[PDB]
């Protein structure tokens, strides 16, 4: 790892696990690539441990789903196709509430969309799916913001950025998936428990801002606009190597920070498990959720340096 990326505490402290799926996974994958005619699975592989095999496959086909997507949005935006890019932004808001209807549109991109959405929704409670809904509705939204900027060239400020970055990397999707991994739908009480939610944050900014940090001397040489580091270039009058510098001890920052919030996190689980089933449930469900949010550490770092 070259040592502007180096980060001893990951190696040292955030081993990597696998699910035993992988393997099939990947191949699984192309499968429905291909059947879709769409055209990794590692990073999912390395994250959401103790998922049910069907769960993990839905997973990955989505994060697939998400790649595609995220090369369609691309190439929308140096085309400066606004109207395709508008069309398409309404009809993934559509098939997000209506996936059935949405299953043989005609644009492959929508109909993937959709049959990756109906095979998430058969998972958990209606409840559920209208919070990933609701979640990925904003997904798009914030996508539609960053199209916006970077076919204005506009470079945004680092707050908003990191606002903006909570939306476009989809941190609260990630979250999200962490409970049917763990086939259980989390009370909002549990959820939204200080720890639980912090950790959640706090796992999601290190994936979001370790890839900055890997692609910065990329998209700055590129003249791209949406990058920690250049929201630092740009409105801090930071060079390249202070940039780097910074996000570097922001992303350092995040690991300590959850190691300390993990510990609450999981004094939380312990506190859950009162003596009852649905109690020692909830628990494990949170140890779960929390190992993965540990998890998705390693995995996102060693993914880059392969």
């Amino acid at each position: 790892v070259p040592p502007s990326l180096r980060l001893p505490v990951i190696e040292a402290a955030f081993p990597r696990q696998l699910h035993p799926y992988w393997p099939k996974l990947q191949e699984t994958t192309r499968t429905w690539l291909l059947e879709k005619r769409l055209m990794y699975t590692d990073l999912m592989a390395g994250y959401y441990l103790g998922a049910p095999d069907e769960v993990l496959q839905a997973i990955a086909d989505y994060s697939a789903w998400f790649h595609v997507w995220d090369d369609r949005h691309d190439r929308d935006i140096v085309h400066g196709r606004a109207g395709a890019w508008r069309r398409l932004r309404g009809l993934l808001h559509t098939a997000l509430d209506s996936p059935g209807d949405h299953l043989h549109h005609e644009d492959t991109l929508v109909a993937g969309f959709a049959d990756s959405v109906r095979r998430l929704y058969a998972f958990l409670p209606a409840t559920w799916n209208a919070r990933f809904a609701r979640h990925f509705h904003t997904v798009i939204e914030a996508y539609d913001r960053e199209f916006h900027n970077r076919t204005r060239g506009i470079v945004p400020g680092v707050e908003e950025y990191l606002e903006l970055r909570r939306l476009t990397f989809a941190h609260w999707i990630w979250t999200d998936l962490l409970e049917p991994s763990s086939g259980c739908e989390l009370p909002d009480a549990v959820r939204k428990h200080p720890a639980y939610r912090r950790a959640a944050l706090l796992s999601q900014e290190f994936a979001a801002w370790y890839n900055d940090l890997c692609s910065l001397p990329k998209e700055i040489a590129g003249d791209e606009v949406h990058n920690l580091g250049i929201s630092l270039i740009t409105h801090h009058s930071l060079t390249l190597e202070e940039a780097i510098g910074e996000v570097r001890r922001r992303v350092e920052e995040c690991i300590t920070e959850f190691l300390a919030v993990e510990r609450d996190a999981l004094r939380f689980a312990d506190e859950l498990a009162d003596g009852t089933v649905r109690g020692k449930e909830l628990s494990g469900a949170v140890r779960a959720n929390v190992g993965n949010m540990r998890n998705w550490f390693s995995s996102v770092y060693w993914f880059h340096h392969e």
